[PDB]
């Protein structure tokens, strides 16, 4: 256990309220949110989203990833749901940071691809930690995952680290 | 002098290719970003937007709060100018953290307002450092700002953190 839940509060949107959970690392002050549609209790298997921060993508318009367009989609598909919840996983740039993104990009502007650019600057493929995700689903009483995704992979890299998923829901985009 | 100038890459959005440009902070290593549009060499001054991070209003759709809204509008309006910066200053909820601005969420749930509620929290209205802002625009070469904002106070504010502000042009929004 990674985490520590701390506060909650509403998180009024275009599709309806959202309770938001904000969670603390306990090694270092650094935060992650959980947005939470509806009464998620119950044995009933939960409808959830893992999206993983891009500033880019999600606050500066960025058309070079589909960061922004798969967080709206994902709220507007868990409102429409009913009851779901989307996990805002603060790892920027698959956990190599937002610096180093703009370095893995400026090399990528050069013709470069992504794992190349962040092998080049002394980073694996994708240095992610998702067990912070499988921490916000057990603090938020949730056993039974639904995963909203299109790739079967991430279903075997998020049951790997933790979390019990027992469906996959095409992500409506 | 808290920052240092270390990446550049494109971004490309909605409304042309502005250069993304990292900071970081000297002593702690946290990130803030510039978005450049067009040529900002002469001795014109320059148009300039600066916004301080709300993940909530810029990224998950908060209704809460005009974040998000002011920051379609300021990029749209540099990029319509034709040259232009936009800062994107790192310090969430006027500088006392995410999960702070959460807690201080639900005591404005419960009747209080932004003020109350952070000084119950034990913190003033706004603790952020706009100096921070100044150094960003001295890194960039900028010295004649023209701010975008519909408020004077801000140019007071900001003027009095460094940055040369020699007119005030209102955010159309
Ligand atoms: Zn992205
Ligand atoms: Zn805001």
């Amino acid at each position: 256990m990674q985490l520590k839940r701390v506060a909650e509060a509403k998180l009024p949107t275009p599709w309806g309220d959202f309770l938001m959970v904000g969670f603390e690392e306990l090694a270092t002050g650094h935060d992650h949110v959980a947005l939470v549609y509806g009464d998620i209790s119950g044995h009933t298997p939960v409808l959830a989203r893992v999206h993983s921060e891009c500033l880019t993508g999600d606050a500066l318009f960025s058309l070079r990833c589909d960061c922004g367009f798969q967080l709206e989609a994902a709220l507007t598909q868990i409102a429409e749901e009913g009851r779901g919840i989307l996990l805002y996983h603060r790892q920027e740039g698959r956990n190599i940071g937002l610096l180093n993104k703009i370095r893995a990009y400026a090399l990528q502007d050069q013709g470069y691809d992504t794992v190349e650019a962040n092998h080049q600057l002394g980073f694996a493929a994708d240095e992610r930690d998702f067990t912070l995700c499988a921490d916000m689903f057990k603090l938020l009483g949730v056993n039974e995952v639904r995963l909203l995704t299109n790739n079967p992979k991430k279903v075997e890299i998020l049951t790997e680290a933790g979390i019990n998923i027992v469906e996959r829901v095409p992500l409506i985009v």
